[PDB]
DNA sequence: AAGCACTGACTCATGAAGT
DNA sequence: ACTTCATGAGTCAGTGCT
């Protein structure tokens, strides 16, 4: 039995690994996708909005 | 007996921890910028009620 | 250079969820 | 309690950095 679970072990932890670097590639994407997009409304609001001082409202976080 | 093991087995903790540290920290990033840009998008909501934002900048797929 | 730290991958032992 | 797949950690092999 030992042998067959070593095998199906040796699949399963290469299957764990590419899944933590995916995931890792996936949120690196969406951190910026998500930044850039906050960049977007913060500009829309302030185009419709010029009297708002948006950055003093809802203040920016770092990246 | 004796080998250089005890260094790798350091080496390794910190080559995951520095990869567990970097997921975490996109993570954080994305969760702190998302709920700030639900703020950002209810503000010009109750700001500019007759506009429809999403058909200009729609919601990042989280 | 040439040695030391970094990382990919295999194995072991446990963890977590569904039966 | 059993079965299975997922994963944290030690270890070895190969890589890369200065």
């Amino acid at each position: 039995m030992l042998e067959i679970k070593r095998y199906k072990n040796r699949v399963a932890a290469r299957k764990s690994r590419a899944k933590f670097k995916q995931l890792l590639q996936h949120y690196r994407e969406v951190a910026a996708a998500k930044s850039s997009e906050n960049d977007r409304l913060r500009l829309l609001l302030k185009q419709m909005c010029p009297s708002l001082d948006v950055d003093s409202i809802i203040p920016r976080t770092p990246d």
